[PDB]
């Protein structure tokens, strides 16, 4: 009964259960040594990456507890999508982020493509909580629309002053 | 938020409550139960309450949590402050909500009258639930913001609009 | 051809055009000594006043030129207006205000009704624009919906913060 | 926006440009009239261009703008920072359009393939129109900010999208 519930610690950041077979996180968290994922073997695991945005889909249910849900290719233009931030703490975040255009969007240094957002809070985070951090990486942006969630992608950069975030998104 | 602050979030009545220092406790008048006579083993005798409207105030006569510092209780936050909402939901989940603080208001929530300082959510769209939102069960959990060193308390929450997007803090 | 075209110099501050024969205002900037307005005597003048909220209709066509818009009692709460500020400068000002409830609400020492909002300014204008002023008071609150603008009430008064603005509505 | 930034704004091509100084007039490259030999009275011969992508700036031999300053330019503005898109619309209206500036990007706007500094509008939901938003004819139009004593200006309006609410700067 919670989509916080989907929210699965996993390599150096986090995924997301958009079904009971299939896990989308970014491509840079993923371990570069494993042989199985949640207890089934890599030769069963179907493996989709485009860019920093990468779909597993198991062979068997792994989480048979959750229905299905919608994902699609980003969202339009001006959506508030909701990114759903774990912490090592305990702690749960969910910050509101207005999208923006995809773009291709040099990031501390780094050249990331997806859709860019920014942050409501624009306080700035520099350790109020607030904004991200490095660890946050793979968390999922969501919103509501009629009476389904929707997820359009996940956490894959931010910038050194918070306001701008990449959500990296399905081909 | 730190731990020494979650640490002062006590489940109270159909709700929550605020440890400002070893011998105060706050919280939102309509969580506490209407037929105590006791609380945290002092009788009503031993306490000084001060009510105003949904705010309520405990001062106990001996140190009920020695293990804390006496913290900064101020009349709300400035206009445009962006406070945490420090909510404990089920199964030891931290859940602070960022809303962004406005004027001291009254309004018609749901059939009652309530009088505070308003804010809005800073989580999401339509913040209409469990995992964006606030739920009845929230109330009397403390507003906080972080100053330059600090940390300050400011309220307890006391009510939320049918939408989501809109809560309310009771004050000093 | 444009929203802009509508919003129109008057007493203290401004009022705006609904249709041809249709004018709304902010009580406290209406003239207190009057005989006509824009040339029609308040003989022929309905005045309709809910609080802060005036509407004034005409029994001839002032503005003719104007089809008629959707006036509405308010917006659904998180509904993203736009206040169409003009200044005596030549200036035009659309500024972004995310809405909030019904309240009373204590504005620099005054008891104000009406829809609360937040401009999405944030910065908190103190002299670079980006915020209201006194003068600014009757501009009105518009946003888009399906292929219409809806006009939803007009700009009552704001905090010296900035953040916090009163739409005064209809009641 | 002061009169002073105000008068800087000239009508140029297909667009606008933005007087720095009395010899340095700055604008967006595709609104540069491709066939002209002369601006200003002086020949190509005696103008200093610098281009870079969808930046202009041009450095003349006399001042053809005595009355002015020489202003601040920089290489676009810190991330977060609110800036005013300085737009001249029929009948001597003065449009001063709040944009939120983020980060220095690459994007594909309507079949055409665009370098600078994206932001997003603060003037309202869909800002798709002349209303709340910008039309082709604003290219060139300066971003400029104010600092605690200062303005300085920062790019020339390169790019919107079909949606309105992101545009692009481009920037020195
Ligand atoms: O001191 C205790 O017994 C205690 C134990 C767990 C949680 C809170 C406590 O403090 C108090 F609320 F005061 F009871
Ligand atoms: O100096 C002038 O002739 C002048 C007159 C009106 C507007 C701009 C002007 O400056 C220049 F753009 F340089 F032409």
């Amino acid at each position: 009964p919670t989509l916080w519930s989907r929210v699965t610690k996993f390599g150096s950041g986090w995924g997301f259960w958009v079904s009971p077979t299939v896990f989308i996180t970014t491509t840079h968290v993923i371990p570069t040594s494993a042989k199985e994922f949640f207890g089934e073997p890599l030769t069963s695991i179907a493996i989709h990456r485009a860019g920093e945005f990468t779909l597993f889909r198991f062979s068997k249910k792994i989480r048979p507890d959750l229905t299905g849900m919608i994902l699609e290719e980003g969202c339009p233009e001006g959506t508030v999508c909701s990114v759903l931030i774990k912490r090592d703490s305990g702690e749960l975040l969910p910050l509101a982020v207005r999208m923006g255009a995809i773009a291709s969007m040099r990031i501390q240094g780094r050249l990331v493509h997806g859709q860019s957002g920014m942050l409501l809070t624009g306080a700035n985070a520099k350790g109020m909580d607030l904004g991200t951090i490095p660890g946050d990486c793979g968390a999922p942006y969501v919103y509501k629309r009629a009476n389904d969630w929707v997820v359009c992608g996940v956490h894959a950069a931010a910038t050194k002053s918070g306001n701008t975030v990449v959500c990296a998104v399905q081909a």
